């Protein structure tokens, strides 16, 4: 009962297996070189606009989420 959730928000555009493996991603890695974001787009049929901005804008939301504090 407890148990609860929330969001479902934002402006973005994918697939389901497309965030599951966007995901999955920024998981090992915060950012990803030219060499590989540009292959990726092309493994989950994104745009390198769309590999570039969901992560970019992804970390920025993680740190708020990670302890890391610096």
């Amino acid at each position: 009962g407890s148990s609860g959730s929330s969001g479902k928000g934002g402006q973005v555009r994918f697939s389901n297996d497309q965030t599951i493996e966007l995901e999955k991603k920024f998981e090992t890695q915060k950012y990803l070189s030219p060499p590989e974001r540009k292959r990726l787009a092309k493994m989950l049929q994104l745009s390198e606009r769309q590999v570039k901005t969901w992560f970019q804008n992804r970390r920025a939301k993680w740190r708020r989420s990670g302890p890391s504090s610096g």
